[PDB]
DNA sequence: ACACTAAGGAAAACTTAGTAA
DNA sequence: TTACTAAGTTTTCCTTAGTGT
């Protein structure tokens, strides 16, 4: 998991490391420590948790694993497109 | 990491679980076991190994971590674009 | 060649109990 | 409050050594 994507998504959201964990379902006791470990690259969360974090952060989970700056932006933006906007890009791909 | 995504990518590369591990840097002696365990979802590779696996499979590492089928395709398809075709999309998104 | 699995040491994540701006 | 960390504990993985096609 890319620590910097985790930091940018959390900052845009406006919540602490501890808050993020609790909402993401991590136990109050270890929430603060764990969320800091992931954000400092000391440990990696597992994919389940990653999804849970993504859900709180209102981003697609794969943004967290996207190194390509240009692609990460596309994902972040695809996420917010409305019904027509996406239907446009779909015909585009196929 | 989504095992189904790993499997589909490998099959399109037209290579064995083993060869994949070998080319991805896993030692010959364990490459088969490991790559199978990943593909059956017994254990998940760490991100570094994911990245290695992706370079060999000629795909963006996000693909392995994207549960949405329509976003996965977008990622896969963006991958096939040239430097200019990508400037064309990056401006649409800025 | 190719897909696959149990077991147990190797290694990584999780928990606790904190400190530091 | 929020960020951060070491050390202990528990969990998951990598390697070995086989299975079967």
């Amino acid at each position: 998991m890319l620590i910097r994507r985790l930091k940018d998504a959390r900052l845009r959201a406006g919540i602490s490391q501890e808050k993020l964990g609790v909402l993401a379902g991590i136990d109050e006791a270890s929430a603060s420590a764990r969320m800091n470990q992931y954000e400092k690259g000391k440990h990696a969360p597992d994919f389940e948790m990653a999804n849970r974090l993504a859900k709180v952060l209102k981003i697609p989970v794969s943004y967290l694993y996207t190194p390509e700056d240009d692609l990460a932006q596309i994902i972040l933006t695809w996420n917010e497109l409305n019904e027509q906007e996406r239907k446009r890009i779909n015909f585009y791909i196929r």
